[PDB]
């Protein structure tokens, strides 16, 4: 759980 949100508000920030 903790890297796949980890990983998806990264991308949403990278957008």
């Amino acid at each position: 759980a903790a890297a796949a949100a980890a990983l998806a508000a990264a991308l949403a920030q990278a957008l």
